[PDB]
């Protein structure tokens, strides 16, 4: 069991590492260049990326809180961090308007379209378009409860961390509700 637990804990930290690279990669490959491109006004940029940057911040804290702890005790890190995720409620509730706009903007302008696909050609995206990176925040949120559930199945009542995980899972779940209410 503590064998399992450790791998489920490793899969949480690995995916978090990767999720954070995906967040930064977007600012790199996409946001900076679309800003300069001239295709988009400031407002159109806001419609698309909303508060991307806040997402990076809220999870920057979480990743360091996980590298520094790197493991018999984790629920506490998660219960704490997962309750300071308000940035996601705002992002998730406004994202689909951005998505419609990027679509319209794309339907109507061949130049704009080829331009977005050029950015995606960057070796870091692996051909994945911007629209695929903008889905990830909401997806990540729906993943936390699953990842914590696994770890918890392998953290028995008697484990020093049991209590904390039950808590961190209530909050990960509550956060899915909240992100979904908008």
């Amino acid at each position: 069991i503590e064998r399992k637990r450790q791998g489920y804990i490793h899969e949480l930290i690995q995916t978090e590492e990767r999720y954070m690279a995906d967040l930064q990669l977007v600012v790199e490959v996409f946001q900076k260049r679309m800003a300069e491109s001239g295709f988009l006004t400031e407002g159109e940029m806001a419609l698309i990326f909303v508060n991307w940057k806040e997402l990076i911040m809220s999870n920057t804290k979480l990743l360091k809180a996980l590298r520094v702890r790197k493991v018999q005790m984790i629920g506490d890190i998660l219960a704490a961090e997962l309750s300071h995720m308000q940035a996601y409620i705002r992002f998730c509730s406004c994202q689909l308007n951005g998505a419609a706009l990027l679509q319209q903007k794309t339907d109507e302008d061949t130049d704009f379209k080829e331009f977005l696909k050029k950015l995606a050609s960057d070796p870091r995206c692996k051909g994945m378009p911007l629209s695929s990176f903008l889905l990830k925040p909401m997806q990540r949120i729906t993943r936390y409860p699953l990842l914590i559930r696994s770890i918890l199945e392998n953290t028995p009542e008697s484990h020093a961390d049991h209590s904390s995980l039950k808590l961190a899972l209530e909050r990960a779940e509550e956060l899915c509700s909240q992100v979904n209410e908008g």
